[PDB]
């Protein structure tokens, strides 16, 4: 499962997959 954000202070990432 992915997340939705998170990244915080990073750069989200492939949430899609």
């Amino acid at each position: 499962k992915w997340y939705f954000r998170v990244y915080y202070r990073g750069i989200y990432y492939r949430r899609y997959r």
